[PDB]
């Protein structure tokens, strides 16, 4: 049962959602909804990025979740998703407009479990899972690193014995004169102090482990004619594959409703409390682990943490970083409550007053221990940072609804007034100069150094007046008209309020009398919708020219703190220096709402006695007057960024969902759910400065206007130079040599320069598809979900340090194993460029070499279960007893062009592990 | 129905509690419970101090509240007391031992409302009240202040015109030579800059207002055979009489219970969330208002805040202080949840697992604005202090109970394991050097001055194993035996655990067959109890020798910060100075539990068909091995304080409760509830240093051992010297003169010295009584509650600055009106000493002059209500509709000896106002 019946509505089967056993219900529906992209890195929390109907705006694209009628934008990883009864996604502007003013990026409706009338039930779910690392990046060992360094040295013509890294090479020349390596030897200690012995260390294995996930839920519901109630307690814990990273969550949900005065009066409430404690991996931990060479031992001779010495590259120990970061635990309390009252003066009139509250508390204590890893140290810096953050959102809604059933005409008229208020604040203290260096002793009162205080606050408000009218004729013709008047505190008084209309039409062809003989065609409906929605998801202080007294107490990297504090006297400090103000941004009083117009056409069909159902959708989204933050022209200096309505986004998309469920003669019930979606995005208008800096694409070389959002311009790599004759024949370029990347001459001017660039990267897949198979046979239920993406290109940063030697910010870094298969006179059948120590050809530039085919098809979740027969369960008095074993991310298929692994996450972010889970469900 | 039936249990009628309309339910029962003292200053919050059975320990005496089986010690002002169904107070150690290990100071049982089976109900309560200031302290106006100053000057023999305060006196001598004042004149401006004009300002009226209190509660309950539920929403707001002080609170409570598996399994939960925002009055605001003379204007000539100039005393403007303190608003979130599960393997066995959580969050932002009030200023100091505090308590309880009903013998055997864990933390940031000086701009990131960070954390744990056995023979002989094994983390391993037994006996005389003819005697029961309880309410870090790195970042008054930071180089600062550690206290590994033995004897009677009921109780409490924090001997220096078991407290008390309810021929129902209680406290053992410093009494002159706790030693004032002959006849003393206080010579040595002191102050009332009258007549209900205290002495600090001139730390301060009635040759019929400018006689010493009779009798709450007749309510479909008007603290009677006002609060704390309230109750 769709709650709109005339728009693009996707209903998610919650039974399959809980089968995957994911903490975040959103992450479970990664590819089960057409026109919906869910990206998850794989960290222990269920945090993920959601994109509905592609990218339709230049500001934040987070969709507006709605739970029990309360809107929000926070992630669902911090909420208990196991007590969800129904999930509805509103991807159409006309359908989602009536649910709030923040429906620009789509609306997701989440309904919590409630006690069913006339029965009382309980459900206890237990789940234990083991997570194993699968995308183990292959890196060179000590011998492989030495061989690669020797190959680079001999390719560059330098003496390999002058590496000054403890490597002694016994090598010679073959008959053809190509250098050949016979053997290598290493000094026992990398330094002259004999404190860092050489060893073969698997850093990826050292920093990874086998995580343990435990989930325990207990829900009880009780219904009655005078009311109903529901109480759920949930516990979740996930240990990440990366060491010293974990996330656990307690959840308590209480829902109830009461009917008084012979069903005239109703009072209901839905409340939930969550407590999530998490230790997160440090930024770029995978990058640090990959960069550090395997020759560095984990522990030194004296038992201290190992580190680079002498000429080894300046890379911190990933194991020591994880050990020091294990105490950076943050606690998050989530408060999601709602109380509603409903009154019915007569049969057709309803008045609902609803109050919703969302209170978020975050407390963190970050520690900075003194470390000395060889030549890497922080000069004995020890510090503590105690941070507190508060978020408070409250919403009040007044709804008046009238329904009439006169003749064959059904008419619903609803009006509503909504008020939203959000207030955010944060404050933190910083202390230094500790002695014991333990979490127990590291408190700000126990410090003896410089102390700093930080603190900020902000907020906004929303006012909405909405009206919805629905007309139904003969249960065959449906018309919907809605109007919205929305205002926000982020705009000036002149442009505070804006009006948004939406219209929807629907015709049930199967109800027409001219096809009564079509018994096979059970149902057929054609619907169209044209709607307008408003977007204002911008900075709260957007229309004000912001001047702030940035003294310079905030930590900055590279010294570009831009603080305002100068020793005008010239006493080299010693006190409070004079301060001032700096401009953060230039205000603009002409900013207004961003108008997104959505046109949707849908065909819903159901054939063979409601067995073969499906829907086909075509949508066109056009966003104009987009509030974009343009940067300064260059001479305007600091604070030149300002918000302006100079954007234009276009999205043309197709979606197709199909489902076929049927039994079998011998007792097998098979249900197949197929889904496919495609979309095309385009940028039509953009400010000149934004197109020049290329923040939305183009890399600052060409304007992204007229091209897909996120498209990147780069060079074209036409293979590599296999001979000097090839170098001479090709157009002249800087750094051209044998074994180097050959760049195509686009304009045929005879020289390779900055103008030989074209559009090479397009982050738009050809189509994303999903397939869910459910089989029931003799109390055995098997679930199998496949998700695939075809026609998508990906930029691989791992390739930059796996296909080249010394292609990073620093040299002598550890590289990938496939680097051993580089081009050489001995091995001419290779496409990887020859190893070198100097990047004369400048191979770090953006080109088609780093663009790979991201197409993949992976088994997201497979589950085999056994249900106890009813007679045994009744003998044990149990209503239901089930067991199941599942595998998540067990198998995947990638393209041959993709040289790396894990096409979903081809970057240095958190890896995606394989989960093996065993679970039980009891229905006492 | 008492939940112990064999111990000292007080049942509080909740219907009368809600009649008073107080935010704190505890404050409502100020004198309705025998042997229970409730002290409330009168601030907008319902904060109050509770003492059960007198003072029985030298450490914190706060009783252990229990709500829904969850123990706590936080005040009930932050919780919603309007949803309470029953209140039980356990003042006996034997009865309260089984409810927790913190029952040393008594246990209060609070039960929340639950849905009654088979019905569904709603109650809406509205209340609007006005609070008016009644205890307006009388202070001298400009003319009265000038007259008093002239009288003091002429009494001291100095020239009154040399006061240098702008007062010019035209005065002369009478026939007898006594000076007489004819007239006075004042300069228009108190300063030479003509910026502070003279005016007659009523500071008490200026800083006080008429407060408004609003209360709105809405509760709904629904019961069924399969479970029950209850949901309550409450809002309270109180504006204090002192300006810029207020307290509001939102409360949401959800209770539910479910019965599954044919009543074998039960799952229940009780949860409440509270949000209290409060701005409190600054410390000593009443004292500051009284001290400042009335001649100081509220506003200066230029419109700025007025302040003293020239020779006027250094007193800050109370109105300006209140105006600057209005932004010191703190927010407090309270989380009180509990979930329990019960299983019955068969008829007589029960297993209960209960988990309770108490989470408290406090966020405050204190502002320090730059002020310049005449000569009073802070050198333009502006600062912000952002403080965050977290408290987290969690308790787990496992209870196994068995009941047998064999023959005439009833046997209950219960065992239980309880675990408690409390963790507290706090951190704050401090910033300075602000420019705009508004709450919006005052944030730590916006500051430009020195920043400080403070932070601390602590906690403790409790483990308890308890067993209770109850035996009943013929429903006539009752025996109870309980044993407790309690351990805490605050002690060492050797003395971690302690054992506490308790025994109770009871005999129902009315059940004996030898008095079957006593029809009038409906019921008579004699009970006795002897129990032992453990007390460990001490500092968490009590057994450790504490060394802390107190750098000196904490604000201190007078410069005694005791920080550890010295400029050993001698560069006058300019950086981080070297620091160290200091000893806070000396540890003691021999500390153990404090053992309190309570012996109670009770007689419960009920006569005339359960119409005249009552109870008489006698209790003896003996606390030994009391954990007291003794100070250093004097040469031990800092950190000499340590915890030791060297205390002994004795309490002998009597209580009597009576109640008579009866109807009348013409239709009047009268219920009278009388209560009386008395107690005597004594200290038997105490450490020598504690007795020497006199922290528990004696004022450091004589040991408090063998005397009542809090007793004070002082001189004896035998009137005043009315002539020189009286001075000559009396024993010689320093400062003796005509009109000065005469001090009795106790030892008859002929000279008044420090040894002429005796016990003068005893803070033990002779008896405290209460009387509640409830009258019902023709739908009119009248409630009248009187509370009286007799035989209590009070030390009046107001007298020190109302009966003397220049008796404070500084001179020329405003004094009371009664100071005008001082002794003089013109007015010899007076007991107030003659005015003087020099305290040669040293009248500031503790003496019987400042000891007054604190006996009082006040109408705590009177309420007249009208209930709509049932037929009209049914016509309007309402189940109940009632209105009421009430007065709180309307009338009081004091003793003639008490020269001041408000005997309950005779100090400079928050005043107690008169409340006039109108309320309505609706039962839809
Ligand atoms: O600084 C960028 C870098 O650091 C992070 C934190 O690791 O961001 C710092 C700030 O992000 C905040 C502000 O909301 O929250 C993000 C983290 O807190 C969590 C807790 O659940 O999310 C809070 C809440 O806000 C979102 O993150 C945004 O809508 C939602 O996803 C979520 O519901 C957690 O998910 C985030 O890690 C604030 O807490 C930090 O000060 C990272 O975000 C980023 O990588
Ligand atoms: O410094 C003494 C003087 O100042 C007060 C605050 O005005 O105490 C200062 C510190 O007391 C703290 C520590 O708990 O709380 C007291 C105030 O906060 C409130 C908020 O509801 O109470 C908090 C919580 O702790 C109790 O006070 C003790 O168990 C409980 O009553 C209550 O549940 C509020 O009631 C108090 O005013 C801390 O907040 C301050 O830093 C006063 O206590 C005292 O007069
Ligand atoms: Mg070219
Ligand atoms: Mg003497």
């Amino acid at each position: 049962r769709k709650a709109d019946l005339t728009g693009a509505v996707s209903v998610v089967k919650v039974d399959e959602i809980q089968k995957q056993g994911e903490n975040n219900p959103v992450k479970a529906l990664q590819g089960r909804v057409p026109g919906m992209n869910i990206t998850a890195d794989g960290n222990p929390s269920g945090s993920a990025t959601v994109r509905i109907r592609g990218i339709g705006t230049l500001n934040n694209n987070d969709p507006l979740y709605i739970i029990d009628g309360v809107p929000t934008k926070a992630g669902m990883h911090e909420l208990n998703g196991n007590d969800i009864e129904s999930i509805q996604v509103l991807k159409d502007a006309a359908s989602a407009s009536i649910y709030g003013s923040r429906a620009a990026n789509g609306v997701i409706i989440i309904t919590t479990k409630q006690g069913k009338k006339g029965q009382i039930k309980i459900n206890f779910d237990a789940s234990v899972s083991a997570s194993m690392y699968q995308s183990k990046m292959n890196v060179l060992n000590t011998e492989q690193y030495g061989r690669a360094m020797w190959q680079a040295y001999v390719n560059d013509g330098e003496n390999p014995n002058g590496n000054a890294l403890g490597y002694a090479y016994n090598w010679g020349y073959n008959a053809d004169g190509n250098p050949v390596l016979y053997g290598m030897t290493l000094s026992k200690y990398l330094d002259s102090k004999n404190t860092m012995p050489v060893a073969d260390t698997d850093w990826f294995d050292e920093i990874t482990r086998t995580g343990v996930i435990q989930q325990y839920n207990l829900s009880v519901s009780n219904g009655s004619e005078k009311g109903s109630s529901f109480f759920s307690l949930g516990y979740y814990k996930n240990l990440g594959v990366i060491k010293d990273t974990d996330f656990d969550r307690f959840s308590a949900r209480m829902n109830s409703d009461y009917k008084l005065i012979d069903d005239i009066l109703t009072i209901g409430q839905h409340f939930t409390l969550n407590r999530t404690s998490e230790v997160q991996a440090p930024g770029g931990i995978i990058e640090t682990a990959l960069d550090i060479p395997s020759a560095i031992p984990v522990y030194a001779s004296d038992g201290s943490w190992g580190g680079p010495v002498g000429g080894w590259p300046d890379r911190r120990n990933p194991r020591a970083v994880l050990e020091y970061n294990k105490d950076n635990r943050y606690t998050y309390w989530r408060m999601f409550g709602d109380a509603y009252v409903n009154l019915t003066p007569f049969k057709g009139f309803n008045l609902r007053s609803t109050f919703g509250l969302d209170y978020a508390n975050k407390q963190a204590r970050y520690f900075t221990y003194p470390y000395q890893e060889g030549t890497q140290t922080n000069n004995g810096k020890s510090a503590v940072e105690a941070k507190q953050e508060h978020w408070t959102k409250w919403m009040w809604n007044a709804i008046a609804t009238y329904q009439l059933e006169v003749g064959k005409h059904r008419g619903d008229v609803m009006i509503g007034m909504e008020l939203n208020r959000e207030d955010d604040s944060h404050f933190s203290g910083y202390k230094e100069d500790f002695s014991i260096l333990t979490p127990d002793y590291m408190w700000p009162d126990a410090g003896s150094g410089t102390a700093q205080a930080y603190g900020a606050g902000e907020g906004y408000s929303l006012v909405s007046f909405f009206g919805k009218m629905n007309y139904s004729y003969a249960d065959r013709y449906l018309l919907s008209l809605t109007l919205r008047r929305d205002g926000s505190s982020r705009f000036g008084k002149n442009h505070r309020y804006a009006t948004f209309p939406s219209v929807s039409l629907g015709w049930r062809i199967t109800q027409e009398n001219f096809m009564k003989e079509l018994t096979w065609l059970d149902d057929l409906k054609l619907r169209a919708s044209w709607g307008q929605t408003g977007n204002q998801e911008i900075s709260n202080l957007a229309r004000y020219t912001i001047y702030a007294p940035n003294y310079g107490t905030t930590d900055s990297f590279g010294g570009q703190s831009y603080g305002t504090a100068y020793d005008i006297t010239g006493s080299n400090g010693g006190g409070v220096l004079p301060s001032g103000f700096k401009r953060n941004q230039i205000g603009n009083d002409n900013i207004k709402w961003e108008t997104t117009t959505q046109t949707n056409v849908g065909i819903d069909f159901s054939l063979f006695k409601q067995s073969l159902y499906g829907s086909l959708e075509y949508y066109y989204k056009k966003a104009t007057d987009i509030l974009t933050e343009m940067a300064g022209v260059g001479v305007l200096g600091e604070g030149g960024s300002r918000w302006i309505n100079s954007g234009a986004m276009k999205n043309q998309g197709f979606e197709f969902n199909l489902g076929y469920r049927n039994k079998t003669a011998f007792g097998l019930t098979y249900d197949l759910n197929g889904n496919i979606s495609t979309y095309r995005n385009e940028i039509l208008e953009l400010p000149e400065t934004v197109a020049a800096n290329g923040k939305f694409g183009g890399n600052g070389v060409k304007s992204v206007v007229g091209h897909t959002y996120g498209a990147q311009v780069g060079y074209i790599a036409d293979g590599i130079f296999k001979s000097q004759d090839e170098v001479d024949n090709h157009a002249t370029q800087e750094g051209a040599a044998v074994g180097r990347i050959r760049y195509r001459d686009i304009d045929h001017n005879g020289v390779i320069d900055e103008r030989d660039q074209n559009w090479i990267y397009d982050p738009t897949p050809s189509f994303s598809y999903g397939l869910n198979i459910y089989l029931e046979y003799k109390n055995f239920d098997l679930t199998m979900f496949w998700q695939g993406v075809q026609g998508v290109d990906i930029i691989s940063d791992v390739k930059k340090k796996s296909d080249f030697w010394s292609a990073s910010n620093v040299g002598f870094l550890n590289k990938g194993t496939r680097l051993l298969n580089a081009w050489s006179p001995t091995n001419p059948n290779s496409d990887i460029p020859a190893l070198t120590r100097s990047d004369t050809n400048n191979e770090q530039r953006v080109s088609t070499y780093f663009v790979e085919n991201g197409s993949f098809l992976k088994l997201r979740n497979i589950q085999l279960g056994y249900t106890v027969p009813a007679v045994i369960s009744k003998k044990m008095r149990m209503d239901r007893l089930r067991f199941y074993c599942s595998a998540q991310n067990l198998l995947t298929i990638k393209s041959k062009n993709f040289t790396g692994e894990d096409p979903e996450n081809p970057n240095f972010s958190y890896p995606i592990p394989v989960n093996i889970t065993f679970g039980l469900n009891i229905g006492f």
